[PDB]
């Protein structure tokens, strides 16, 4: 049982997608309801105590051109997308860039990363 669903931008479908791990349940639709500057995410990362990652791949070939285009839509502007898991956790949609190696310090891949940051809990 793999995750298979849709990605959307502002409620507007972008493509269908699947998901390989490196986590809670992904909704049927991962909607990118907003963007965040990579700088802003860098600040949350600096203090995070968990950083979980999945890769989103286009589901089928007909989803490729859109997936690719959605990557440039994010990386152009040095931004990341914002979506949610089922349980309300913030999920960031991070396209390929230096940010992946300099800040998250992970291997870089020409893939969209889903990223959840766990910040410190209260005392």
């Amino acid at each position: 049982h793999i995750w298979r669903g849709m990605i959307a931008k502002g409620g507007t479908p972008v493509c269908c997608a699947r998901c390989v791990p490196m986590e809670t349940k992904l909704p049927e639709v991962v909607n990118c309801s907003a963007r965040t500057d990579l700088n802003m995410l860098a600040k949350h990362y600096a203090v995070a105590i968990g950083c979980e990652i999945v890769f989103f791949v286009p589901d089928r070939e007909e989803d490729f051109a859109s997936y690719t285009e959605f990557l440039r839509y994010l990386s152009s502007k040095d931004r990341a997308g914002v979506a949610k898991l089922d349980d309300g956790t913030t999920l960031f949609l991070v396209p390929p860039s230096d940010f992946l190696t300099d800040v998250l310090q992970v291997t870089r891949q020409e893939r969209l990363y889903g990223v959840v940051l766990k910040l410190p809990p209260p005392a």
